[PDB]
């Protein structure tokens, strides 16, 4: 039998000090007020007392609303402390009033009125508040060592965590950049940033910042839907302290601002200079100008090239021209590239006229390259994780000619490749020239930005390459150590290449044999069996060692059972569940790509193709007008939103009740 | 110590001009009737000042939904413009047909009331706006090529296609094709 | 202290939904009546 009782006992009630707030509670303000009065004479009362479930005459005045309750009872000379937090909470604004005019506590002893309403997000509130003089203090910067944080973070770490979640939480508030910022889309820009940022460092504290971040990019693109005209747009758009408001944005990576319908067609009225009606034209038509500019891209460069200022001169100026001509010079040198493919007997050769020819395309290549990173920077050359591939294909065809002309200056024999060494220059600059030309033919995967059906294709893929790349680390660990075991098991049984049938030794002969004899073999062996192109005997010795035999099949099955049966089909259920929550947002990711591709056409440097490369108050007024209009327009909708829910609205009834009363009495 | 003040400051209020607003926002007739009055007779105040939060007598009126205070603010000659608008869209036949028959807007400049019956799909209001003789403008063909067309996507082509859009989808109404139309089915179609 | 402060977070909580609070009506008209009676 479960003895059932109290634990923790509170005080006692049920005096006159709880039947005066049980009195509040009914609320009859004759009873309260004369209940009250006489208490006051008899001067035997408190008003101290709390109810059993956290409420006191302050707070139930709180909860119910009643303002004239409320004045009686702060007339009355009632305890104040946090009343005013709490009236702020409950967003009452005539008590709020009335409260400003003039223990146990639910609310953090860091938290302050004007930190609350900014919490809570009421407009109304938060000018009333911000009326007078109020401030906020500062949290430091993320990696400060100074000895105030230091220390404060001695005394007390999670008090210092909360008081810096509160500050970052009251600052990000929509109303409270609406008022008191002077550039609420560059404060929201700056505010979203620094709290992504943190949301690293704080690995604890990761989905608050994280929403804060949202939240901030969700302010920001708000208050540009409000824009109603082509002129205000393209003053916030330009206004700077052209598109440099648009350039900020792209760096500060927001996706959902930059992807704005008017903000895209102004940028496709920008990028479609030269045709005016190429939105209604056909796709037969759309091809065939797109074949009849990029066939004359040498000429329009020479035309260029001589007269700036000419008919001619300026129509390459135009983005999508630029980027035509582009493509098609591209798509020369990958034709030369592959002409080049189609005498082998001399000992470094001098260059052929298809090498003489692809040269120059090679060094504007590499000075279009330099003049960019010199212009850009190193974490701008590096962030586009393109450059990297850009650089390994110059850095090998700058190998590759250094190595021809090194053979070309050493040897000048006549020998056959049967008879030359294998570390030849002239077979180490062939095959970094195959290499070069991969990475050349692969590099054209970038211009599917471009089109409409491709560039969220490419966009998912790129965000599946992270998955690629951590299952890679499993896959390496349990291959390396299936390899060592084999190795060391299988490694006394090596043999020399001349007892070989055809003297060849290793996996890629007819006869298979050595498989597992060195590391590197067992590791090539390994990696190759997964696509079922090693054969089942090369687990065999040409001793009668039936044991070993069966014990290095065993170790194969058992590799083969846990790279291909689990392993695999791991990896396509995480492709599968990382798909799903990727396709949500291709048509933000393409259109942010698409945006930084169009973009780097804008710039009046490196107009030329790559073979030819070789040879102010009144604005800030305007901007500030318009700030206030959107701002207006902003308060007014997400004061309608507010506005959309709780339709059932009450009081009304009360109003009236009590006005007819008045009047009948 | 971050110093919290005001970037766009507002006029100012709490005058007799505000003491009138905030009685009708009370809405007790005989108070209202006896301030606007007095107000009236003094002739020292306007109609033309707004709240903080963006509403004024006849808005605040709007969302109250309360015809005695509507007739009385009407009638005392209060300011009409886009009144029918808000009216319409806050979907009260009462105070529809009361303003029928009698600065800062929220409101696109091209949109008609005809529009805006139409885009929020009221049979009833849509019925009574069309009793009157009440017309939609044509948009051009998809490929219009015309002076007009080019001429007017030159000066502004974000209000041109506000302008089309909200066009399409005034004419897409079920209950704009129900009433004037005579095959609703090959309409739609 | 800890369970005080559940017991206000969950109470309110419990006071979070039902918004819509009535009966409020019904305790002012009855006053009201009285007094007038
Ligand atoms: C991403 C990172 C960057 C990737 C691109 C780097 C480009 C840089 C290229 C640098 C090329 C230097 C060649 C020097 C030759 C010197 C010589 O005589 O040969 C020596 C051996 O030489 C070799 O073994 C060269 C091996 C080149 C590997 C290239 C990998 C490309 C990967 C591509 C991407 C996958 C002779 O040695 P020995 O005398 O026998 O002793
Ligand atoms: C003896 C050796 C013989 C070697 C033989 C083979 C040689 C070639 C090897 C090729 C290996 C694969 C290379 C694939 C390159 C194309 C991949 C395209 C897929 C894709 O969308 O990736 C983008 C990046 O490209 C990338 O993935 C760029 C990667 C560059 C790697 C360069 C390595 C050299 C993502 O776009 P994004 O995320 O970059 O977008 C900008 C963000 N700021
Ligand atoms: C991290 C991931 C962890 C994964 C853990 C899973 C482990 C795999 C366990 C099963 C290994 C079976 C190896 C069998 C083997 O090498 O046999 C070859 C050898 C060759 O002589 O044959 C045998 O020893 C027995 C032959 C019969 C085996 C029947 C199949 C049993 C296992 C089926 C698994 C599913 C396919
Ligand atoms: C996977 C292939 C290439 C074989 C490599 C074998 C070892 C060199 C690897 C396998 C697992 C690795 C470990 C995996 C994870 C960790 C935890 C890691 O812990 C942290 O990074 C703590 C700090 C933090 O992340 O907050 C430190 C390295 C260590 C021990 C790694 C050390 C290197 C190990 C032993
Ligand atoms: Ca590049
Ligand atoms: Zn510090
Ligand atoms: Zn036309």
């Amino acid at each position: 039998r479960i003895p059932l009782q109290i634990v923790r006992a509170e005080t006692e009630l049920s005096a006159e000090e709880k039947a005066f707030l049980n009195a509040v509670e009914k609320g009859d303000y004759a009873t309260v007020k004369q209940a009250l009065q006489e208490a006051e004479i008899y001067y035997n009362v408190n008003i101290n007392c709390m109810d059993p479930l956290g409420r006191s005459a302050l707070l139930i005045a709180i909860e119910n609303e009643n303002l004239e309750i409320m004045e009686l009872l702060l007339n009355h000379s009632v305890y104040v402390g946090d009343a005013l937090l709490y009236a702020i909470r409950k967003e009452v604004v005539g008590a709020v009033e009335l409260l400003l005019s003039y223990q146990f506590s639910e609310f953090t002893p860091d938290i302050t009125p004007i930190m609350l309403a900014a919490h809570t997000n009421n407009y109304e509130i938060i000018k009333l508040l911000v009326q007078k003089r109020v401030t906020i203090p500062r949290p430091h910067q993320i990696r400060c060592n100074c000895v105030e944080c230091v220390s404060s973070s001695e005394v007390d770490s999670l008090r210092h965590s909360r008081s810096r979640l509160n500050i970052y939480k009251a600052l990000a508030s929509p109303s409270l950049i609406a008022l008191s910022s002077e550039d609420p889309i560059l404060t929201a820009f700056r505010l979203g940033w620094e709290l992504k940022e943190l949301s690293k460092v704080e690995n604890e504290f990761k989905a608050e910042y994280e929403e804060l971040s949202q939240q901030c990019k969700l302010f920001a693109k708000d208050l540009l839907d409000q824009a109603r005209s082509s002129r205000e747009l393209e003053i916030i758009l330009n206004h700077r302290d052209d598109l440099a408001k648009l350039k900020v944005a792209i760096k500060y990576h927001q996706k959902e601002f930059v992807a704005q319908p008017n903000c895209q067609q102004l940028l496709a009225t920008l990028w479609y200079d030269g045709f005016p009606g190429w939105r209604r034209k056909h796709w037969v038509v759309k091809l065939l100008t797109c074949m009849t500019i990029g066939f004359l891209f040498p000429m329009l460069s020479i035309a260029y090239l001589i007269s700036p200022r000419s008919n001619l001169g300026l129509f390459i100026k135009k983005p999508f021209i630029k980027f035509i001509c582009h493509t098609a010079s591209y798509l020369t040198f990958l034709f030369m590239l592959l002409l080049a493919s189609q005498d082998l007997h001399v000992q470094g050769p001098p260059p052929t006229v298809v090498e003489w020819m692809i040269l120059p395309w090679v060094l504007g290549f590499i000075w279009g390259e330099i003049k960019e990173m010199w212009d850009g920077g190193f974490t701008e050359y590096i962030h586009d994780w393109w450059n990297l591939m850009d650089f390994a294909m110059n850095s090998l065809y700058l190998a590759t000619i250094s190595l021809k002309i090194v053979a070309y200056v050493k040897y000048n024999g006549s020998r056959p490749r049967e008879e030359w060494e294998m570390w030849h220059p002239t077979l180490i600059a062939e095959a970094l020239f195959a290499i070069s030309n991969i990475l050349s033919s692969l590099r054209l995967i970038s211009l599917f930005t471009a089109n409409s059906h491709l560039g969220p294709l490419q966009i998912s893929l790129g965000r599946m390459l992270l998955d690629i790349l951590k299952f890679l680390f499993i896959y390496c660990l349990v291959l390396l150590a299936f390899a060592n075991g084999l190795n060391q098991l299988y490694f006394y049984y090596e043999t020399r290449a001349i007892d070989e049938p055809n003297n060849c030794k290793g996996i890629r002969c007819e006869k298979q044999n050595n498989a597992f004899s060195t590391l590197f073999e067992t590791l090539q062996s390994l990696f190759w069996s997964v696509f079922g192109l090693l054969n089942l005997y090369v687990t065999n010795v040409k001793a009668r060692h039936e044991f070993t035999e069966f014990v290095g099949a065993t170790m194969f099955g058992t590799y083969n059972v846990i790279s291909l049966v689990v392993l695999l089909n791991m990896l396509i259920a995480m492709m599968n569940n990382s798909y799903q929550l990727i396709a949500d947002h291709a048509d933000i990711e393409w259109k942010f790509a698409r945006t930084k591709l169009w973009m780097s056409y804008f710039d009046e440097g490196g107009t030329l193709p790559p073979p030819f490369n070789i040879i102010s108050l009144i604005q800030n007024q305007h901007y500030q007008e318009v700030i206030r209009n959107l701002v207006k327009r902003y308060v007014a909708a997400m004061i309608r939103n507010s506005k959309t829910h709780e339709g059932l609205t009450e009081e009304n009834f009360k109003e009236l009740k009590q006005d007819i009363s008045s009047f009948r009495y």
